[PDB]
């Protein structure tokens, strides 16, 4: 009955689930906002490790921006975060697991970019050729075709293709191993890779205080 | 007997032919003039949704700069290109199909960067990382070697290999399914992608008007 | 009983040996101060047109900082470098080959991020998501896993992976291959590659004199 669920079951480890899979979680504002709400929340509770992120029922996510300040909430906690991508995750949805820090696929998975000038879009359009190449999301994108979870783990979209009912405890198995780094080493990989992103050049994001 | 030829048997498709296979296209003047001229028409051409690009005879292309202003062209359509490289696509005819935005390729494929600092060469070098990342563009690029059809493929340096005589027209086909969205919502997604290249930071794209 | 060792032996090649492989070749002061001086001459030497870096013993590497200095000089050679990755490549020791030009990996090989702001996590966050795309990047980084020189060729983190006893001969054709280039042309292909990943746009890249 709440558009954002949170299991604290395991220890170090967030797990967040969109939860109106009767929408197939689509990215509507009383999703979003709590999602912020909870990110924020999320960032101040040293408690939580790593946060796992995915979706109630069929879907993943079938996708006045939100969905921009959850991109950069996601981003800005010192937490890896997990897309356990366990269905349908289009076009909004597509762009919030390019904006976690890992995703792991159930076999049920698919990927498409769909849709108006979005953060959806403009996201997408700078995460996705960095993820897999600029061949490969140029005509995914100009083509709006289904990516299926076995190209989606050839291409590297993402880590992982694992069976549907495997999805959760691969991705809490990952969560357990990153446990066991420091809080602030952790942390500091996260920064350094985001960063270096949109780092100028070479020298100068070596030169990073 | 003219040095670049159009094709618009099929509704919304503009089918841009290199023609002097005697030379295997190669990028001299005679040829990227005619064909820098053309793709300004094309701009303007509201009947055409998709253009391919091509070569006659055996070859895509062997490749005072006029193939940046052609490179720059090709990224300045609303329209997508589809590169249907039906043979040979060697220096500037390798960096000529990377300003494309999807490239298919023929069995008979393959592709070489070759050579004096050259449009084509930082183009390649800019474009080619971007495309299968740095550890191939740069081997690839540093011992000039012949990449196959088969290994173009599997490393995303296209997106997708057929037989010879199935190439135009899986550029067809793909070229209808673009069709199928509106040209207002391909262009903006066109657009997103060759600046997200440029993008100074996420962030930034994210903001962009 | 040197660090670093300097073979001269086939014609155009320099062949650098990290040698304290009882220390699987870590990245000490005293390894890399004498490597660095080393890169310096070689930079000046006219008759070394390749150099091919490698690990005395197990390890390539098991990695106040001189490694940005090291990572600067490599880059700076006119030189292609090709690592030769003969076995444990950890934190230092693969942001190290991640700065070669090629890496070639002998099926004993295998990569790990490891390690506190360093230079060594810097240039791996840089370099990393660019040769391998940010999802095999984030999660190997993330996970701190060994990659193994199976997995390393296939995400293309490495060009190609050959048994134990053919890496150096295998690198040593590579390098007879590019010496058939000229001096001055392999160094514009290399300088154009690494200023391509830092360039700001493709067209500010082409302008570039």
């Amino acid at each position: 009955t709440r558009f954002v669920l949170l299991d604290r079951s395991r220890p170090g480890v967030a797990l967040v689930t969109l939860n109106r899979p009767e929408r197939m979680n689509s990215m509507a504002f009383d999703v979003m906002v709590p999602l912020l709400e909870l990110l924020g929340d999320l960032r101040h509770d040293n408690s939580v490790r790593v946060v796992i992120l995915t979706g109630a029922g069929r879907g993943f996510s079938s996708g006045m921006e939100v969905l921009d300040n959850v991109i950069l909430a996601l981003r800005r906690l010192h937490q890896p975060v997990i897309a356990a991508v366990n269905g349908a995750a289009i076009g909004g949805g597509l762009c919030l697991a390019l904006a976690c820090d890992v995703r792991i696929a159930a076999h049920n998975a698919y990927f498409r970019a769909a849709g108006g000038l979005t953060a959806s879009e403009l996201g997408l359009s700078y995460l996705l050729p960095r993820a897999i190449g600029t061949s490969r999301a140029f005509e995914i994108m100009l083509t709006g075709r289904d990516v299926d979870a076995a190209e989606a783990e050839r291409i590297g979209l993402v880590s992982r293709t694992v069976p549907d009912d495997d999805l959760l405890e691969t991705c809490f198995e990952m969560a357990q191993r990153m446990r066991g780094f420091s809080r602030p080493g952790i942390e500091l990989t996260k920064r350094t890779l985001w960063s270096g992103l949109d780092a100028a050049s070479l020298e100068g994001h070596m030169q990073a205080e």
